[PDB]
């Protein structure tokens, strides 16, 4: 078989990163990405992108530019994972066994399981920015709005930025007042869950947003159907089995049901949920010894962010380190995330925590707080920062800066 | 080759459905998939691990309770092609479909706890979900000379998932039916919050555990068993992270369940692995010549064979209205049992739809321990699932019901 010392599944945020790492571990000639894709991208800017802020080109670079330079980049799929064997199959029937296997193969994205979707997209007034494919036609929906329902929705299964289907709203929100629609909007929020945020500090911020400015969120809901040529959507009832709710809209954001990917879904690797059961500490997986997860695949009980993805490959590139000179790993992923909650084109409440569910705030000044500053370095300094340190390898915890803050 | 109804499966609602079918399209167009030999009545494992009742008598040959003129296709899916209204089986075949009836159970993932399978080849360990670990069970529970006693439950959607705290109440009785019980330490680690999540029983059976000494402990889910050193490992679901480690003198597993795994990918299922079905008719909410039951469906209620017994009555119902080409008009409120067994003696009978709320067939209260109750469950509805559910003669409770009240 074709062989590599260390193997990463994936070539998105984790794979890139836990990649560029391990190049200054094993030699980059003893490292290997398999990803399909030709394009990279740093998915949080699609939230600015969907209501018109930034522009998706700026969102994307073409794999080859962020794979570190003498890494192999194996441009396929991965179809099958065999960690007893030491081996894994691709889509361009190779077979790849590794020394080291880390997993970052994201989260999938379900569209199909709304009926009437992917194919009620191409009608207008509906978008999603969960998707290169429909971002654009979220802020396009947002310009021709003229009257009516605005509906937001959040799925019944885990998500990656639990923050972004409101965040979109708040702008949506904000660019009807500052265009003079505002008065004409009707803004629902039907999410999945029971609650609005489950941080309690920045819940209560939010909640507060939500009072003052007329919005309307409805709990226990779920989009279940899309009607694209009626512009209808179809929202059950969790409390209420049975219950459906028909309702029309003159434009529609999507959330779409997400899972992990459907090569993990049965893969050993898994727990019985899909996703790679890895120790909740050192990311190390559960059963084999030699396999690390790293990013939305896992089952890291915290949020599924890109922040908590270089929280994590700090943590994983000492676990790793330590295991290859035969030491039991000593330092302890503590669960840190983040959501940068965009409440308006100006404006974010900058939410950080741990597994815990507490606030791990890195500047001493109170991040509920809607803040310009917490903007600008959402919007401009982290997508820098992501391509010219997280993507090289010199990014992980922000632990350092936040003692460095007290 | 081809079928008017296809039946993914040949347990509980696959023979149940298959049966209904018959009389509707004639056995000729009937055809059930399903690899096993044996046909079992799972419910009754709960009473086998208390040494009760006997595995033979549990079960059946497939070929036994297939309706008579039914295709057999010995083999197992591996693929599900709805677009093509066909599926594809493991000895290679295609078999095309009008209707299909997708009734593949719950799977069991042993292997996701580190140390099992393989554990269960060593004593004091055992597990009523399979039928290669029920009776280890029952000699857990004749071996027992001293120590912690643990009882487990998943982090997953389960079947009956009051069989796990059951297989407990009656070790307890057991326990002190044999001058043991001073010495056996027992406790329910449980992943979820709640002893049971409808109120009017989970008080009955917390009044139960307070007046029997068993304690349970909340958000503690097994995640390894070292059966060599009698030892469980559990992490705690508050504290991500944080584990602790257990020695047993008997461990009772509930393993972690999830969708069959020819779902989970499947065009078929919703992002969980779930045949997403309708809620009140049963019928596929993506493709409307598709159809499920029981365990692999994603309705919002407990997954046992009483729950089955209900779909069942409501899907023919779906299934016969929209081949004559109308609009389904009854709905599925929901209904299950879960008769928690709470010693040799005593049964609480759960009953509740879509609410969580009681939905009891009997005008009496079924809070309370009844030796009634424990009959049924132990000698009318084996003989009732054998002898009327799997020809297709029992349905939902309702009219039972409303003749009592
Ligand atoms: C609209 C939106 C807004 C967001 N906002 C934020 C935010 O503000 N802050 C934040 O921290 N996070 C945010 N995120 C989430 C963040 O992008 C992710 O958490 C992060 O990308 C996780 O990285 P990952 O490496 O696990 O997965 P990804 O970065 O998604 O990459 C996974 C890769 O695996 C590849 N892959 C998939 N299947 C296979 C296969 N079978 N074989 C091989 N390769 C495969 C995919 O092609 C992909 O390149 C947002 C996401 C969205 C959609
Ligand atoms: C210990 C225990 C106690 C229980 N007690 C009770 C109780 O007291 N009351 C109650 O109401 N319920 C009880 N149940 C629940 C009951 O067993 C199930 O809920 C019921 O059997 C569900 O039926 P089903 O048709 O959904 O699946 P099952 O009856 O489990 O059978 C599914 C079938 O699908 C087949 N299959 C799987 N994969 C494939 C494939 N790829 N291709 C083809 N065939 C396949 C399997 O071989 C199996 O025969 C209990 C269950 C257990 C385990």
């Amino acid at each position: 078989m074709n062989h590599y010392e260390v193997l990463v599944l994936g070539g998105g945020s984790g794979g890139i990163t836990m990649a560029a790492r391990m190049k200054r571990k094993v030699g980059a000639e003893n490292v290997a990405i398999v990803e399909p894709s030709e394009r990279h991208f740093y998915q949080p800017i699609w939230t600015l992108v969907g209501a018109g802020a930034k522009q998706l080109s700026s969102s994307g670079r073409p794999t080859a530019s962020v794979i570190p330079s003498g890494v192999e980049w194996i441009k396929a799929r991965v179809t099958e994972l065999n960690p007893d064997k030491n081996c894994i199959h691709t889509d361009d029937d190779e077979k790849i066994s590794y020394r080291y296997l880390i997993i970052a193969l994201g989260i999938q994205l379900d569209y199909e399981k709304i009926k009437g979707l992917p194919e009620g997209f191409a009608h207008p007034k509906i978008g999603s920015n969960y998707s290169v494919k429909t971002v654009e036609k979220t802020w396009k929906a947002l310009q021709d709005f003229k009257e009516g329902n605005a509906i937001f929705t959040f799925p019944n299964t885990p998500v990656k930025c639990a923050g972004a289907p409101q965040k979109i709203m708040y702008l949506s929100e904000a660019y009807f007042r500052k265009t003079g629609k505002r008065s004409k909007a009707n803004i629902i929020f039907n999410t999945s869950l029971g609650a609005i945020f489950g941080v309690k500090k920045y819940a209560d911020a939010l909640q507060e947003i939500i009072q003052e400015r007329n919005l309307t969120v409805n709990y226990k809901k779920n989009l279940i159907e899309v009607r694209a040529d009626k512009q209808e959507a179809v929202f059950e009832n969790l409390d209420k089995p049975g219950e459906t709710q028909v309702i029309s809209y003159e434009m529609l954001h999507v959330t779409p049901p997400m899972s992990p990917p459907d090569v993990l879904k049965t893969s050993p690797v898994a727990d019985a949920a899909g996703w790679v059961d890895v120790d909740k500490e050192t990311l190390q997986h559960r059963r084999y010894p030699n396999v690390f997860g790293i990013g939305d695949c896992t089952n890291l009980p915290t949020s599924k962010t890109a922040a908590a993805v270089a929280a994590q490959s700090g943590i994983l590139d000492r676990t790793i380190s330590v295991i290859m000179k035969n030491q039991t790993p000593t330092k302890k992923y503590d669960g840190y995330t983040s959501c940068p909650l965009v409440t308006g084109y100006n404006r974010v409440i900058l939410a950080e925590f741990d597994y815990k569910a507490e606030p791990l705030e890195t500047f001493p000044f109170d991040q509920s707080k809607e803040r310009l500053s917490m903007y600008l370095m959402k919007a401009d300094l982290m997508p820098f920062l992501y391509w010219n340190m997280m993507l090289r390898g010199y990014w992980g915890g922000p632990a350092f800066l936040r003692k460095l803050f007290h």
